[PDB]
């Protein structure tokens, strides 16, 4: 069926390339950020090192709110100010309101209503849409797309986790060439291009404090994820020489309602994860800082947008 799913996603990119289908214009720049496959591709995280890029601007997610208990048009975060559970808002935008306290946060099938309120009733200077690639009925300014090296040699859904063919790469004023702390790659096309990885430097307890390591020497920890790819959390564990007894491969956005901790036992999962599991006294989150080569680059790239 791998034909005619892309038969229609050519159809449709056809469409808008050529003007059929009506893009939409916010009165403020937006920068859209995305990938091509299902999976996980480092886009949150892109997202976060973004809008901390952009701190001397009042910044507004639009996320589209994946698998949340909650209908419409919503404001998760009004600069910092978290307004809906974690249920409400779906995880990823909850993570994202959670960890930027300078960022407001809206989830909105429809980005551009979603600008509109925002717009209305918290007056940001600029937008990012997270996952936004494929969103071509709102018009971005600058259109980043994150690639993993995986990608190179996917294919379109349901055979692969190619969500659109390798060629709409050309619709991106920039790249970003994610993981590369665990999956190096180089990727040339003329284009804007930057290489991000991950520091896995940091360690959170359940209330999202920093902690030493220092609990988890000649100590065996059970590990798990529900993420896009729990494969890559489970080799960053490896690659940092992290002794793990036991992993627990969770679905993506896993709601952890029967999830019951062993006494004893110490916990090691990801920030995603963590938020849904607040106060767990023996679980903990391995957390990382993004860096990205050429940032400055990035930067004149970015401040384009506000001229
Ligand atoms: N190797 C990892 N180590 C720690 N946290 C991770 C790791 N991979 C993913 N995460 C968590 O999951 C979030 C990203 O979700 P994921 O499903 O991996 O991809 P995406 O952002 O593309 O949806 C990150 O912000 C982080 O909180
Ligand atoms: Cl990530
Ligand atoms: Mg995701």
């Amino acid at each position: 069926f791998s034909y005619l799913y892309e038969k229609i996603i050519n159809f449709r990119n056809t469409l808008y390339d050529k003007g059929f289908l009506k893009i939409k214009k916010l009165p403020v720049p937006v920068i859209s950020v995305g990938n091509l496959s299902v999976g996980g591709s480092g886009k949150t995280s892109f997202v976060m090192y973004l809008a901390d890029l952009l701190k001397d601007k009042r910044v507004c997610i639009l996320s589209r709110g994946y698998k949340r208990k909650s209908k419409g048009t919503l404001i998760v975060s009004e600069y910092g100010n978290l307004k809906v559970s974690w249920e409400e808002a779906g995880d990823e935008p909850y993570l994202m309101a959670k960890l930027l306290p300078h960022v407001s946060v809206v989830a909105s099938e429809d980005r551009y209503k979603g600008g509109l309120l925002a717009l209305e009733k918290l007056s940001p200077e600029v937008f990012i849409l997270d996952d936004g690639f494929q969103h071509r009925k709102l018009h971005r300014d600058l259109n980043i797309l994150l690639l993993k090296k995986k990608d190179l040699k996917d294919r379109l859904l349901p055979a692969g986790n190619l969500r659109e063919p390798l060629k709409e790469i050309r619709r991106a004023d920039a790249l970003v060439l994610t993981y590369q702390e665990v999956e190096p790659f180089e990727f040339f096309t003329g284009k804007p291009t930057f290489k991000m990885f991950r520091e896995f430097c940091c360690l959170l307890n359940s209330d999202f404090e920093e902690v030493p390591f220092d609990i988890l020497k000649e100590r065996e920890v059970i590990a798990f994820s529900g993420l896009g790819d729990n494969g890559q959390f489970r080799k960053v564990l490896k690659n940092l020489g992290i002794k793990v007894k036991e992993f627990m491969s969770f679905p993506d956005h896993y709601d952890y309602s029967d999830f019951t901790p062993e006494e004893g036992e110490i916990y090691l999962t990801t920030p995603k994860d963590l938020i849904k599991l607040q106060g767990y006294e023996n679980v903990f989150a391995l957390n990382f800082k993004v860096k990205l080569e050429r940032e400055e680059k990035l930067k004149k790239l970015i401040y384009r947008i506000f001229y």
